């Protein structure tokens, strides 16, 4: 079937690519412009294909559609709107335009963390169970009726990176595929999401993903995992900002104490610089290991290295 791709990143790439060679006919694809020497790879693999490339900003104005972008869309002829990773603002008027309207690609277990950072809340509240859902775009955030859902573990070192690439994009695109081909057959479902398990989080952005030290050290693994890579738990050190990357719990040496003394403010208790990594404690005493540090100028070391 005839059918546009609105999103960006690797993950759209890959979307845009499996459908086309399921043999649909992608008549445009809708994504953010390039920013600057970086055209987004969406934007590359479509227009290698003679697909019409549109990079619009943005898709309304003062609450308002903009009319310019909705009738280049409409020109394309869409049956159906596939929106893996779009991190635009969709007017109903778009979304609900086409014969088939709209599904959306989301990496968590709907009705469980709306909102688009997801994959983060899943590891800060310390899930166990984690996925995505594709489901058909209504007017609310990701409230839409289900088509398919997905599950998988998380795992107690997981970070957004590692589950990400784990499960949730090779099995994401897999699914998005698979529901396309049921639309197209004529056979997809739309289950009405539960009201029960509903909950909403907020987008991490570096202005929100501050770490709070006084909490337990597994609270304070699962903030520092559930940031990393993006956008990144940070504290301040010794003036600066310095974000942790690599974290994991640590169970019982002592500590093994042969590590140097690193003063963080707010922390329940210094921390210790070893040569695995930086020893942090949470407020209950235990522990957790950070591998890597990164300063305001995107530096990136071993924490074991903070001195050296």
């Amino acid at each position: 079937m005839k059918i546009a791709v609105i999103g960006q990143s690797l993950f759209g790439q890959e979307v845009y690519k499996e459908l086309k060679n399921e043999g649909h006919m992608i008549v445009g694809v809708f994504t953010i412009p390039d920013k600057d020497g970086k055209v987004d790879p969406l934007a590359i693999e479509a227009e290698k294909d003679g697909v019409p490339v549109f990079k619009f900003p943005r898709w309304r104005l003062k609450g308002k559609a903009i009319t310019e972008v909705v009738d280049q869309y409409k020109a394309v002829g869409a049956e159906l709107n596939v929106l893996p990773f779009c991190s635009q603002f969709i007017p109903m008027e778009v979304i609900d335009h086409p014969k088939h309207g709209s599904i959306i690609y989301h990496p968590s277990l709907l009705p469980r963390h709306r909102g688009a950072s997801a994959i983060n809340w899943t590891l800060i509240h310390g899930d166990k169970k984690g996925g995505f859902t594709v489901f058909w775009a209504d007017d609310g955030l990701d409230t839409g009726p289900i088509l398919l859902q997905r599950e998988c573990d998380v795992e107690p070192n997981d970070n957004v990176n590692s589950i990400y690439k784990r499960f949730l994009f090779p099995e994401g695109v897999k699914g998005m595929v698979e529901a396309v081909r049921l639309i197209a057959t004529g056979k997809a479902p739309r289950i009405k999401q539960p009201e029960e398990g509903a909950t909403y989080e907020c987008i991490q952005k570096k202005e929100n993903s501050k770490i709070d030290w006084n909490q337990p050290a597994e609270a304070i693994h699962n903030w520092i995992r559930g940031n990393d890579r993006v956008p990144g738990a940070w504290a301040e050190i010794d003036g600066k900002s310095v974000s942790f990357y690599g974290s994991t719990l640590l169970e019982n040496d002592h500590f093994s104490s042969n590590g140097q003394p690193l003063e963080i403010p707010g922390a329940s208790r210094a921390a210790l610089v070893t040569k695995n990594g930086l020893v942090l404690f949470g407020n209950d005493g235990k522990m957790l290991l950070v591998k890597n540090l990164q300063f305001e100028d995107g530096k990136m070391i071993p924490g074991s290295q903070y001195f050296k």
